């Protein structure tokens, strides 16, 4: 019946009176921020005419409101075409709201319901959203008043005065459904979505929220699909098209309601044509002040051609956003409002406005400013939308702090704008933008050494050398090629006292194989000319020795060696050269008698006039090698319990250099072999007529290092044993041992060989009798 | 005769004509930057009238000049009252200048001579400065043409046409002195400073540079001390005073020459009165544009009261310069020019202008700007020279980027200036200055825990809580109290759903004993109120275990232990608790027979709906202990070769805490005693009738750990020895050893005791005979 577009009500109860004649609100209905209100203002206030809301219903902080049973006694259907953050019925921070009280509500077509942070709200558990929403699983109803603190008194289970109504299960809690203490939910037996009148009979399917005559689309209270001349229809056949997805309207009527950019494609009279389409009766772009904060917020204007509004670009966290921004922006030909850029750290150029041509400046920044560029920490190019393209009928251009942008670009933009004298300082002020940035000097010779660099640039002609003074060289170690002038190392170069022999400079005390960024600048008498930054790499050299070399022997034939890379690589390390050589035991051990004067056993390895004048003017043994590409190395095929000298070198690309780094040396020893010290075979015994016996045994084949002494243990059967040591010389003198002056009887003898690693293994006992 | 004030000549030879009538230049004479000149322009140019220069003579890059014998043929005396960088005669980078050629020069009263960087200049070695300057040791004459490339041809040694003159030593090189190839230096026999005429006779002392009548001050060519009416005088007795320290002038004449700030104190008509003095016939301050770059450059204006000029303050490297600057500046009452501040990083306040009251703005920055404050990265106070003190008759105030200064101070300054509507945006523009900075929230409770903090601030009254939303808490770990808001840790605090129970917040996952800076801020509906930054320290806790404990035994009774401090101190470490306990050897060693089944010997130790809604709205065994305050510890009074278990704890101020850190344990062993293993006394021997002998020896008193076996070595006199092992049980069974069935003869026996540390010492040989 009525139009009643979307409305928001704030700050006064009188403003609520604009809903007197409304019947179907064609948009969102918001009621919020009503502090100066009591419980009596809403007591005598009612809007029975309202029966439908298209977008959503929002209530937020409406003081003095106790129940909605009077505000919306006939609200039946919420279409939910446009949802507020995915919700169709929002109630937030509402004091004194005792109950929701929507007795006439029929169904929520789309969207969830959010009711939370209500101080004194109860009677919510007796409400089931299954018969209202087609998917009540998205609702969020928490944080209200405690369920135990409010009694769900209604005409049902409790002894109330009203007649009880039926019950319906919601989530397994089959209880009574009661909207309020008096009004309760309406339930009728019929398929879902079939609206029923007060008589319990459900009417024709297109009826929604109520009816008055069974099976009569003309008598419906709210058309489910389409509304047309008081009738409910599936579509709009004859000559009309859908409007706001809830009614049928003629082309002329919808055109009048939309009064040039409206489209009537796909049988819908939309206010704006979609992407890739033009006006058709069978791309202009609108926004008030769009703040582009990131790439994800810049996809609203894809294909936008005539943007009637203002843009505020503020990008601080992005990087390389030129093509992403140029994908959306770039087809814009007219910005009616103002272009404003603040604190755009991410942006580096304004080249995404390729076909920007006109800014009429209907809306402008406060202070008669059309173009407002401020605080762009790194902006250089300023795009290519210049050279007789732009024109500004009204407004002033304000350019500020693009310090990486020279004033030449702003001056060119001002010249091609057609006006120059409109503005003055503090808006295109010097010493304000472009502080961090013209004759350019050219280097003619660059000699790189191991720790020195020699530079020579072009010499000025006598005409241009009149106003020339000593040069200044800035050089600094930059590993990457992303260095620029504002940590720079300073040098002063006095110009040569001749018309030839170009100045040049020598830089010393430089680490080998390093990249240095260097550039020169002339003093040029008055307050001028400088050379582009050049990156030069010094010659490599031999690296340093490896650090902290350690070794271990996990087995009897392996040696794991680990160390650390050198301090300065002096290039790129390609590999390590590892040399090992077997070391033989000293000859002292082969001559000393070790029965006495014993020794420790080695263990296995286990783990200024010029400046002042300028200022005044201005006013057994074998070497084996390996090639280890990684830090750790493993040596295999080594002898058991033998000393090894390990040499390690560090090698960069030193084919032409003096060679690899100086060797670092360590000493390691392999673990002893367990069974290498056993005496081979069995010991033999013989007797002699002169009350004596002889014992013989073969030496171990591969002893650990060497055999120092042989211990022979012998005893008479049944008592203690008396061991005896035999040196190498004593054993080799007779091939064994002698035992003389023994009383008659039987004896058991055992032998054991001791090596440099430790004790051996006792051999089999030999039994010999002497009589 | 003439006045001829200080003059500088540049860019043209015609401008040199302003010296035609000059006789005595009362100031510096500079000739520089003459590129468009040939050798013929100066050929016919001469100034014979000039005979004296007061300050200095500067020549710099005057092309086409070959000799000064024509430019200044009569220049005699250079007073050098004011020196150019300490020099009185500067010749710099002069091409084609073949020779200095100052034949008439008499003396340089004060200052050094600098002649360098001359392409084709020679004839300098034949010049002695002893007769010219009173101290020629400060001269700097290098970098000229090579001495061997120019021949010092003069009428002396070489066969020239001119008559030779006398010679005088300069620095031990007694050679001829010749100014040029024709003119040579004038030398007369008389005391130093006595000017002589062309006849070789030296005149009265006051004469200087020449004379015409012997002993006649009236006929002098240049008065040495004072000049008065053509006469040379020591002082100015009758009615005149010194002017420029070279002449006597009447008070009225000098007043006329100085036309109000001139002073005539101490018999000198100075143009400016000294510090602490006023105008007297028996402090105004002048400068064009003084750039104050540092403290050392700010001492020119000490006591300056009326500064008729402009100041440009630019201080970027200083710190706490408020009192140093207020020592000099502060008495200024009027700045006629403009006040400009750019890039003043060091400055933090403008409080050194205490009595600044007026700025008439005669000189102003380009663009009608009197006060120009720009790019002050940290400025807060803006001084106290406000509240009806200042007044600006003409000019506009430009305030920009004092981001630590709120706009309230600028607005107050504008209001007390008396004018507000003169300026507009882009000069006091918002969002331009004061970005980094009003109701203030107050904390009411702060509970600190070991790793948690609980905060509670005041609750808004219902009148002021209408436009209130969720709070935002910024907290970050700041070891110092120099933290401020722009790395801050963010938290969102939803306001409580009641009129009481103030919001508060809990911060968890915090390191113990750390200082956190926290402050809260209200969202306050529209775009407001925040609390001051508060620093809170969490409660301490027990520290962590020490890391990397190592120990060594440098002697037999010492143990040096070194380790590393724990990772987290959890407070301030006061000391370390070190516990050591003696460990006894295992009982296995006391029972096994070690003649066989030998063992290794141990070694000594050696080394989001809420946010979206807000956005929408906005649009043997004994424990011993020590106390080590330092990292390293030393244990003394320990047994020799005994195992010790060392426990180390870390202790902060843990009197009320659970205690010190968990103990870390290590095992160490002291070095063995050298002579502890020797057998006491001498071994004894006895015989028995049954062809046997017995040997006895006492056990060592304090063996290293324990004695494992005794090795006895015996032999027949003259051949090899046969050693024998005896276990502890075998030795203790009979108190010694038995040797049975020995052939008759003499024998020598020695004993040795082996301990857990190693071999012992052989005792004295015992000789025993068996028959």
């Amino acid at each position: 019946v009525e139009v009643c577009p979307s409305l928001d009500i704030r700050s006064e109860v009188a403003e609520l009176r604009q809903l007197e004649n409304c019947s179907v609100v064609e948009g969102h209905l918001q009621i919020l921020l009503m502090f100066t209100a009591t419980g009596e203002d809403f007591r005598g206030l009612s809007f029975p005419r309202l029966t439908q809301v298209t977008d959503y219903l929002l209530l937020f902080r409406v003081y003095g409101l106790e129940s909605l049973r009077d505000l919306f006694p006939n609200l039946a259907v919420i279409r939910g075409t446009r949802l507020f953050l995915g919700y169709a019925l929002v109630i937030f921070e509402m004091p004194h709201l005792r109950d929701v009280a929507l007795p006439a509500l029929g169904a929520v077509l789309r969207g969830a319901v959010r009711v939370e942070k209500n101080q004194e709200l109860c009677h919510l558990s007796t409400i089931d959203w299954g018969l209202l929403q087609p998917a009540p699983g998205a609702n969020h109803i928490v944080g209200n008043k405690l369920g135990e603190e409010c009694a769900d008194v209604c005409p049902g289970v409790l002894g109330a005065a009203g007649e009880p109504c039926a019950k319906t299960t919601f989530s397994g809690h089959t209880d009574y459904r009661c909207w309020t203490s008096s009004h309760c939910q309406r339930v009728c037996p019929c398929p879902h979505g079939m609206a029923c009148t007060a008589r319990g009979e459900c009417c024709h399917t297109e009826c929604l929220g109520g009816c008055s005559q069974p099976e009569d689309p003309r008598a419906c209270v709210a058309c489910r699909h389409l509304y047309f001349q008081g009738a409910c229809l599936w579509a709009c056949p004859p000559g009309t098209y859908q409007y706001e997805s809830w009614r049928c309207v003629t082309a002329e009527r919808c055109a009048s309601l939309h009064s040039s950019t409206f489209g009537i494609h796909q049988g819908s009279c939309l206010a704006q044509c979609p992407s890739g389409f033009t006006r058709n009766s069978s791309k202009e772009c609108k926004v008030g002040t769009k703040t582009i904060d990131s790439i994800q917020a810049a996809q609203d204007l894809v294909g936008c051609t005539h943007v009637e509004g203002s843009l505020i670009l503020n990008l601080r966290q992005g990087y390389n956003l030129e093509p992403q921004l140029q994908h959306s922006l770039g087809l814009v030909e007219t910005i009616t409002g103002f272009l404003k850029i603040k604190h755009s750290f991410a942006l580096v150029s304004l080249g995404f406005f390729k076909n920007l041509k006109l800014i009429r400046g209907d809306a402008m920044v406060d202070g008669n400013y059309t173009l407002y560029v401020l605080d762009n920490q790194n902006l250089q190019q300023l795009g290519s939308w210049v050279a007789a393209g732009l024109t500004i009928p009204v407004g002033k251009i304000y350019f500020a702090f693009n310090p990486r942008l020279c004033l030449e670009h702003i001056y060119r933009l001002e010249e091609v704008t057609g006006t120059r004298g409109r503005q003055n300082k503090a808006e295109i002020n010097p010493r304000t933008n472009g502080d961090r940035a013209t004759r350019t000097l050219r280097f003619v010779s660059n000699v790189t050494e191991a720790d020195r660099i020699l530079l020579r640039w072009e010499r000025y002609e006598p005409l241009e050398a009149r106003d020339l003074l000593s040069f200044i060289v800035y050089y600094k170690e930059s590993p990457f090629q992303n260095a620029t002038e504002h940590s720079w190392n300073l040098l002063d170069v006095e110009l040569p006292l001749s018309r030839t022999q170009e100045p040049g400079v020598t830089l010393a005390s430089l680490k080998p194989w390093t990249q240095y960024a260097v550039f020169v600048r002339a003093i040029t008498l008055t307050t001028g000319a400088q050379s582009p930054i050049v990156y030069l790499r010094t010659l490599p050299a031999a690296p340093t020795v490896p650090q902290d070399v350690i070794s271990t022997s996990n087995s009897s034939s392996h040696l794991l060696v680990r160390w650390k890379p050198p301090t300065q690589r002096n290039g790129n390390l390609t590999y390590y050269l590892v040399l090992w050589q077997r070391l033989a035991e000293d000859g002292d051990l082969y001559l000393n008698d070790y029965c006495h004067r014993g020794l420790r056993l080695p263990t296995s390895n286990n783990d200024s006039f010029q400046k002042k004048f300028e200022n005044f003017l201005h006013n057994d043994f074998e070497i084996q090698e390996d090639k280890v590409p990684r830090e750790r190395a493993v040596l295999s095929g080594l002898r058991h319990f033998t000393e090894y000298r390990i040499d390690i070198h560090a090698c960069n690309h030193a084919a032409h250099t003096v060679g690899c780094s100086a060797a670092t040396f360590v000493f390691a020893r392999t673990m002893p072999h367990r069974e290498a010290d056993g005496i081979p075979g069995k010991v033999a015994w013989e007797a002699s007529s002169k009350n004596s016996v002889l014992l013989r045994w073969l030496e171990p084949p591969d002893p650990n290092g060497l055999i120092l002494k042989y211990e022979i243990k012998y005893r008479r059967l049944g008592e203690e044993a008396t061991v005896l040591c035999v040196s190498r010389l004593r054993y080799a003198k007779f091939g064994g041992v002698h035992l003389a002056l023994l009383p008659p009887g039987n004896y058991s003898a055992r032998v054991r060989a001791t090596s440099l690693a430790g004790n051996g293994s006792w051999t089999d006992s030999v039994a010999f009798y002497i009589l």
